[PDB]
């Protein structure tokens, strides 16, 4: 009163449906004597085998067989047969997966940290060694991520509801008990808390609970809206490097296990665009390598024009799978990084497991018309000549880069930006004012990030993407007796004003069995406007195509 | 004459058997026409779907049904039936696959280039789509990696045997045609090399033509001996950085995909001491991260002695594999990594898929004398008590880096460190030489690399770990009521004088599904002293137990 600390239970709290109550299903389930399970569980209180698991003085393994013991010698003074195939292995096994993650408890945690709460864990658990552990690994891996603190009873080697524990818990909070809130499924582990004078919630039903915690920390737990996926913070990420060339190093953020997805951001931009996909696709069983495309953030910018064509950019990202010693990645792109990702699909399908764009149509190359022509052909892309002249738009944009990606990064119903006769008022920004302000998409300190990768090297090396077009329609044009046949899923952003939805109207011409996928109400800017329909759509293509 | 350049033709070749002969076991098998397949592939000739196909023109997804259809139409002209399976998918989906790297033509094209001749592929080849095309990606890369140069007819537009592609040949070597060799299984890709002057080798058997290259470079390719393991170059690899605490970074070097292994250097090492495993490992389909451990290379070096004791080394590997997103890893380490991997399988189990150590045993601390004691014990580990003091190992060790590595990195036929009455002798070096001679196992540059890394942070920080034994020991104790009961690999090598096999030799009682292993003529600096049976013994047994 009032609190900055909140404590969760894991079985019954953060985790449901509980072991306990799994442990009770199996009795009625094969008629045994109510309590059987538990009483053997339990046996020996303090001194017993059950504890001294949770103390992390033996493992769960090692534990299997003493609790099958004590099973027969309850049911023994009990008077009472057991199973054909009776397996507390078997049991404990489905009890311990059948538990997922508790969705509204993980988000009001999230909640009560977003408004600077130290959130921490406080749970008996085991050292896991069972063949099947990995499971329990993950859901706790997911978990910790959350929180500032997961003190666990065999790590610390105390017990709830042992006082010692609960002095380690403020202790290791730098708090006082009446700063602290503590959650749990069971009344004696309440006790405690009290004694030391903590605010303490019996956990039943979630929802309730929730209401308590609402009400003595004063902030909207229950009922507030869809949160936003999890999004990284950069000095806790992977930073990987690989150098392709003499003088050209790319880097990215790597993060999950499995089968290697690429990202490739467009133009501005940065392996950070992805932030919102990132621990998403992690999370779905995906092994995420964002990049900083060649020209951005930490990868390298060399001046030279021709070093940003895509067929350097792509056999360089061949070589990057390569050195990494990946035969294949499915390959997910937006804006410039879609196009690209359509030309590794068409001059290196053996590399990519699968391929992805989002709003980046596939577009043939004319043989006949130029592309220059086809460019000034549509109104909407005059942007794309202004950037022609080396030097003119870099100038603009590197005046003033907060100005700059303020002015860029807004959604559909913000804009500042029309993209037209942009030559003619000579200009980006001729009529954007000087102190933007912040778009719905984007934390100040978010855009300050990107102000930080373009001090690097400005946007001479991005610019250069846009001024390979008479080479790269060279090139494509090698391409044009192909088709793509291998997976490949469009993604299309209704409110994206210039790479527009008809645009892909005909893709399915040269890729027969592409796979679409389609965003209400999303600007240019996909990833950070419309982050959950984005990681739903695409996790579901990956499990589907990529496997 | 004489030559500087070697040119290997793909199929048939460098990869064994063949594809045209599989082709015709096909027609045999089923009864077919003589050559009715070579007939239907060959059609057309340059105008036909073949040779479309390996210009780039189009796909091998796209030609299957060309192909099918010109069987139709060879089978029409002919006057007879087609049988009721008959799939091209089939024949070359096998085919592909039953096809191998020709191992000897392979060293032989790595003897050459040892000796300093540019290596290229010249092969007629196909942009592959099939959904089992990841196959022939992974043969593709690993020979790649051993060559100069791959150049692909799909990829160049050009093909065997037009000119065009041999000019193109020769000015990607930078080289003439006198100075350049050219092997291939058909003789019409030979006669155009003639032209130009070129020496050529019809491969028939490939004995014979390795005899032919010997003769005309005048270098042993045949019969020479057992060849090391693909060993990395440093430059060459992707490097990672994840930061675990505020000022603690670690840095590893990462290559392959599958189920992470997370390979742990001993005193005083480096990622590179697993240079030989890093690519077998890999290409037996793994995914490697080797380490630099805390105090070592790239990774953080902070002074204080505590933050080498093995619990919170312990606990910032945890860390590691939280922040990479790896829920688990197979855990192999060697000398002071060993211990570690030890201990991760005893305290984080759920986290470790398996655990294996070289020569280090796993010894459970004795709760009632103490470690200094312990130690002092067998006279074989007096360098440990030298080591105590701050500042005196250090300044021996650092006084002359490369002297230093080049005296502790001897095979066991080799020495020049005993390692008894150190103290007293005042010395790790007292009586060796200022200037050691190169071991067998090391080349110059090898030695170069170590002495870079280490004069980043001098030996401090790995002394430390040599400096936490009474915590080590009290930490340690809280496990002994446990086992390993996960699956554990020993591997323990005859002449090892310090970390003894038999050291190891009651392992069982506290792993007793333990596995072992065991090399010959094998003394302390395992990695390097016989990288050939570590990678078969280390891959057998994750192939075994890591699934
Ligand atoms: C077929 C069209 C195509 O593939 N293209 C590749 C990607 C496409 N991307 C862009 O132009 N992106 C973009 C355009 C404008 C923009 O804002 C600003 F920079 F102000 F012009 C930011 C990004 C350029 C054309
Ligand atoms: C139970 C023994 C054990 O686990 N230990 C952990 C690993 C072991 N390692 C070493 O002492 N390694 C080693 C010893 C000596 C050495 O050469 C030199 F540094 F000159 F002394 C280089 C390396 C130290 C003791
Ligand atoms: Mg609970
Ligand atoms: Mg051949």
């Amino acid at each position: 009163m009032t609190l900055r600390a909140a404590v969760f239970d894991l079985d019954g709290v953060l985790a449901l449906p509980a072991v306990f109550g799994v442990l009770g299903r199996t009795e009625e389930a094969l008629a045994l004597p109510r309590g059987l399970l538990n009483d053997a569980f339990q046996k020996g209180g303090p001194e017993g085998a059950t504890t001294r698991l949770m103390k992390g003085e033996i493992t769960l393994s090692q534990w299997i067989p003493l609790m099958e013991e004590n099973c027969r010698k309850c049911s023994e003074t009990a008077k009472v047969c057991l199973p054909k195939n009776f397996s507390i292995k078997e049991i404990f096994d489905k009890a311990i997966s059948a538990r997922k993650i508790n969705r509204p408890m993980l988000q009001a945690a999230l909640m009560l940290r977003k408004k600077g709460f130290t959130t921490a864990i406080l749970t008996n658990t085991w050292l896991d060694d069972r063949a099947e552990r990995d499971g329990l690994a993950q859901l706790m891996c997911e978990l910790k991520m959350h929180f500032d603190f997961l003190i666990e009873s065999c790590q610390v080697g105390m017990v709830k509801p042992e006082p010692q524990i609960y002095k380690f818990l403020l202790d290791t909070l730098k708090a006082s008990p009446s700063e602290v809130v503590f959650l749990d499924d069971i009344g004696a582990n309440l006790k405690p808390a009290r004694d030391l004078g903590m605010v303490t919630i019996l956990v039943q039903d979630t929802d309730t609970a929730l209401k308590e915690l609402e009400k003595v920390t004063g902030i909207q737990l229950l009922n507030t809206p869809a949160p936003l996926p999890t999004s990284c913070n950069p000095s806790d990420m992977s930073h990987g490097y690989v150098t392709v060339k003499p003088r050209v190093r790319l880097h990215f953020v790597e993060l999950g296990s499995g089968p290697a997805v690429c990202l490739c951001h467009g133009f501005p931009e940065s392996w950070y665009s992805w932030r919102y996909q990132i621990p998403a696709l992690a999370q779905a069983g995906y092994r995420v390598l964002a990049m900083d495309m060649k020209g951005y953030g930490e990868s390298s910018a060399p001046p030279e024009i021709e070093e940003y064509c895509m067929e350097v950019l792509c056999k360089e990202m061949v070589t990057f799978l390569d050195k990494l010693g990946l035969s294949q990645a499915v390959f997910i792109g937006h804006d410039w990084g879609g196009m690209l990702v359509w030309y590794m699909a068409l001059f290196y399908p053996e590399r990519v497991r699968a391929v992805a764009s989002l709003n980046t149509p596939f577009i043939p190359a004319n043989p006949n018309m130029s592309p220059l022509e086809s460019i000034k052909a549509n109104p909407v892309f005059d942007y794309q000549l202004y950037f022609q002249e080396p030097g003119v738009a870099e100038a603009e944009l590197e005046q003033n880069l907060s100005r700059t990606f303020k002015s860029l990064f807004r959604a559909s119903d913000e804009s500042v930006l029309s993209m037209h006769k942009v030559c003619e008022a000579g200009g980006l920004f001729v009529n954007s004012p000087e102190e933007p302000s912040l778009s719905r998409m984007v934390t100040e300190e978010e855009i300050q990030f990107y102000v930080q990768q373009f001090k690097k090297s400005g946007f001479r090396g991005p610019l250069n993407w846009y001024r390979n077009m008479e080479r790269n329609w060279k090139w494509a044009c090698k391409s044009l007796g192909r088709k793509i046949l291998i997976p490949a899923l469009m993604v299309t952003a209704e409110k994206d004003f210039v790479l527009v939805p008809q645009m892909s109207q005909h893709m399915e011409d040269w890729i027969p069995h592409l796979k679409r996928g389609h965003i209400e109400d999303c600007g240019h800017w996909t990833q950070m406007d419309k982050p959950t329909e984005v990681n739903q759509i695409l996790i579901k293509w990956l499990d589907s195509d990529a496997r």
